[PDB]
């Protein structure tokens, strides 16, 4: 799995 | 891999 | 897709 | 969106 | 609905 | 499905 | 929210 | 590294 | 990670 | 970050 | 730096 | 930015 922010959320998918 | 959507903001990952 | 919240941290994915 | 638990593990979807 | 787990538990929400 | 994890938090969409 | 149970499955909804 | 797609545009980071 | 733009969106990955 | 282009293809990084 | 595919193209950045 | 090349890759930085 990848670690992303997308806007000013941060998560890893 | 996968649609990511944050509020008005998405990308695929 | 589906909203959800993992830990605290909300998203659609 | 509906708040699910298993055993100690609260999340929602 | 969506296919999750939640802990060690597979299910259908 | 995809796992999301949230720091140690991990589950499956 | 309650406790259900399938047999082998149980989790909270 | 990871597919990343945004619309129609396809790349890899 | 990297700071990364895909089409017109700017994300991190 | 910079630009990078590879013909008519852009994206910054 | 960061191994990128921009295009059909391989190179880090 | 500029064009780059080594062997049969080239791209523009």
């Amino acid at each position: 799995a990848v670690k992303v922010k997308v806007x000013p959320t941060k998560v890893k998918v």
